[PDB]
């Protein structure tokens, strides 16, 4: 279950491959014909952790106000890559509007929104010249909710011949990595670098992932692009990517991943991207920040104490982080362990670089720190989070010093 | 990947096994000798789903209680199993409270909190005689925050002979894994039967915790509880919640699952039960509710209004189950699609029972909606949302009548 390795495609300058960490990217909301809402949302992206950031170009104003909103991006010193979303009307916007293809840093075509049969493979051929012409890479990106349905008849029909044929659903999941992989071959006939092709095939359902991803991992050779589309609303939409992502993740498929979450009304666009990095940072493929081990509590601990403690040491990890960041290299690998009682308390504290055990049921009203597998001291009193607090900025300042 | 066969194991009235439906269960976070909140929260807890309860029996006072405790769900005709939960004093306590132990409906036994070695294999013989007595089943769940030292030890100086020693973290996750099989083969040696013995060995990382399930899944035939131990707080507990599960669970391993969350203050202790359900159905496992797929929305949508009809009919749904539970049959299988725009909402919505595709930049400001993959209305003007839901409403009756 090691990484699949692959060619390196640079998005800007970020490099996406087998032989690079798993790029964390997200898209923006807000209308693109709207530069101030879109710049503003692109850096606000970019400074929760997405590595690039794609915003639809969806018809001529949009495309109008690409160059205006990288242009307002480099004046910050902010070199976040954009990739472009190309709808129906790809080749057209491409090729009325070169500042826009010039001043994005990637092309998504989706072999299903190309327009009908004939002129499909032209408005796909446009696309690749241009993205040749200008040295750009693409994403060849299919999804089950826009699947080519000429491909689909195709496909049908030669399931329709086997002598034990294949449910419909199968079919269309046979389709889509088709549609991927026959767009890919065609883009590198073309001419097309192995160094400027992503490709993806999305589907809304976790196993049907799994399986697609598979596939296409093994009748390819480039960087994926690693989603579940439209995984919805709240804690459903957020389970259902990690479930959806992880055994592929774990079988070392995927170079980038999109977390697509429906946000509620007022909730911030960021909330993709913190899901996105949670992924990767619980299955140890990248770290971002430190992360606290806590146990559930029973009826063995005093619920609210605890609940407070474990509550107020992420708090506080959170606060310290922005200048933890700059002084002291490679504390994003910290792990902090806060338990409640002594059963459990010591032991998963000795696995975290640091943790606290505070006393249970039982016990004396004492509470034991470990450090780096040892007994560094034990806490009575009041302030006991304050106290830890100061033991874990000293561990950190020791640990992760320069 | 197709379920791993076992034996079945009867917890109450609730089978455990290859061959039965993947069980929700959870833990109270009440002193267990409080009759009043311990009972209020196993009702709580069983009503959100959880099929299995566990609670500490951490002390004599504890133990009093759980015959009062299961009095008290009996009364009113709530039939959920108990499981007890015992570190360090099990022995005395089932030994003492006969009343208690055969008020459970389970022993949860952990083999690194047996006691002190020679003593460990006496207290562990006398658990494992009173069940056998109570025709009890038994978890042995093993724990990396409470690992036998001696057996490290011993698995310590076996990799210490070997040509190319493991690690010290490789060690600890043998010794877990050794911990809970030769528990698991003395307790069958006693003669308890395989219809009375589940197993676990829980770890707080992900990646370690597919390791751990793969070689007990090998090395044993009984059913597993699974579940990442010390999971935390927030979307980090939830994220890595998940992803632990999931390759496991895709695989065919796990019969039992309880999610290991950290409550924050004031946050409900169904929460944990909320996201195993939500695990199970993201896996096409178990389905518990309706569910929506909806797109993140993007530039192409209306960011509000969109976002706001997504969560109004996941709102309702949540509203009509219990009325839809009672009357329509299957029903905890539709799927709701609502979706942003036409370059996937038509098709995504096609994928569903029901689905509406609203009409997003450049479109005729209209709404198709789609049933059973075909086009069933198209809306317009306000009240899109009231005018859908009566729609859902209309299908659900016609698709999941009795
Ligand atoms: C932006 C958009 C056009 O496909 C989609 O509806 C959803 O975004 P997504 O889930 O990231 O899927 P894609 O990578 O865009 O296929
Ligand atoms: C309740 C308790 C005693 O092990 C633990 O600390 C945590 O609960 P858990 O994560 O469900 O793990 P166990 O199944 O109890 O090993
Ligand atoms: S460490 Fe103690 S308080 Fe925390 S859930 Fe485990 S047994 Fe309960
Ligand atoms: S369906 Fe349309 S609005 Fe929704 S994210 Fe996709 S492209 Fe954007």
């Amino acid at each position: 279950g090691m990484r699949r390795p692959t060619p390196t495609v640079y998005v800007g300058r970020v490099p996406i491959g087998g032989a690079h960490p798993i790029a964390v990217q997200s898209m923006t909301n807000t209308p693109t014909r709207d530069v101030e809402a879109t710049t503003a949302q692109v850096l606000e992206l970019h400074r929760a952790g997405s590595e690039i950031v794609r915003l639809t170009v969806n018809d001529e104003e949009a495309a109008k106000a690409v160059p205006e909103i990288k242009r307002r991006l480099l004046a910050e010193g902010a070199e976040v890559p954009l990739v472009g979303d190309f709808h129906f009307n790809g080749h057209l916007l491409l090729r009325k509007y070169p500042k826009m293809a010039e001043a994005l840093d990637k092309f998504r075509i989706n072999p299903g929104t190309l327009g009908r049969g004939r002129h499909k493979d032209e408005h796909f051929a446009e696309m690749i010249r241009i993205a040749m012409d200008l040295g750009k890479p693409v994403r060849i990106g299919a999804n089950w909710g826009s699947l080519d349905p000429a491909l689909l008849t195709e496909l049908m029909d030669r399931n329709a011949r086997r002598p034990e044929p294949k449910s419909a659903h199968e079919v269309v999941l046979e389709a889509l990595v088709e549609s991927a992989v026959r767009a890919y071959e065609a883009a590198l006939e073309m001419g097309l670098g192995e160094d400027k092709l992503v490709l993806s095939a999305k589907v809304s359902k976790a196993r049907d992932l799994v399986w697609v991803y598979r596939e296409l991992a093994r009748r390819t050779q480039a960087p994926l692009h690693l989603g579940l589309t439209e995984a919805g609303m709240g804690v459903k939409g957020i389970v259902a990517s990690a479930a959806a992502l992880a055994p592929l993740l774990l079988e070392g498929i995927g170079d980038t991943i999109r977390v697509s979450l429906t946000p509620a009304p007022g909730e911030p666009r960021t909330k993709e991207v913190e899901v996105a990095q949670e992924i990767l940072q619980a299955l140890g493929l990248r770290a971002f920040a430190p992360e606290v081990t806590s146990c559930p509590g029973c009826g063995r601990t005093t619920s609210t104490f605890f609940q407070e403690l474990a509550e107020e040491v992420s708090r506080r990890l959170k606060e310290r982080l922005p200048e933890w960041r700059a002084r002291y290299p490679g504390v994003e690998e910290l792990k902090v362990a806060v338990m409640g009682c002594v059963v459990n308390g010591p032991g998963e504290s000795k696995h975290a670089h640091i943790g606290i055990s505070l006393p249970g049921a039982g016990e004396e009203p004492k509470a034991p720190v470990y450090a780096d597998g040892k007994l560094l001291t034990i806490l009575k009193g009041e302030g006991i989070a304050e106290e830890f607090l100061r033991l874990v900025e000293d561990y950190v300042k020791t640990r992760f010093a320069p």
